[PDB]
């Protein structure tokens, strides 16, 4: 949709510490994962829609069509095979590979972006703030 749309920076995080460590992540990329205040920027191009992460430390943008699949590659060199879905409001994401798959779910809650970030047994609730 759109209310996506646009810059968001990160404001408030939780657990994502344990999120990273559940994705295999080894320590040095972990002290960096939880020291950052990313910022996402959001675009619709057509039907194809932008996603990007900025940080100090990474880069990292993905262009996908609702519904298609594609491979996308993590902020932690992994490579997945993604579907991006839109259900009530929110963009859920899926990510697969080897035999593991994470979920990541984004929501509109009183102009703030609550991203949902699940792998197995583990939850982290990230907020965001527009521009
Ligand atoms: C939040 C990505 C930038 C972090 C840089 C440090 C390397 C990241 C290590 C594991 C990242 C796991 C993927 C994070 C998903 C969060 C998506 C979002 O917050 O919009």
């Amino acid at each position: 949709s759109n209310k996506f749309l646009g810059t968001w920076k990160l404001v408030s995080s939780e657990n994502f510490d344990e999120y990273m460590k559940a994705l295999g992540v080894g320590l040095a990329t972990r002290k960096l994962g939880n020291l950052a205040k990313p910022r996402v920027i959001i675009s619709k191009k057509g039907d194809i829609i932008t996603i990007r992460t900025e940080s100090p430390f990474k880069n990292t943008e993905i262009s996908f069509k609702l519904g298609q699949e594609f491979e996308e590659t993590t902020a932690d060199n992994r490579k997945t095979k993604s579907t991006v879905t839109l259900a009530r409001g929110s963009l859920n994401q899926v990510q697969k590979w080897n035999g593991n798959e994470t979920t990541i779910k984004r929501k509109l809650v009183d102009g703030k972006m609550v991203v949902e970030c699940k792998m197995k047994d583990v939850v982290c609730t990230r907020i965001y703030e527009k521009v």
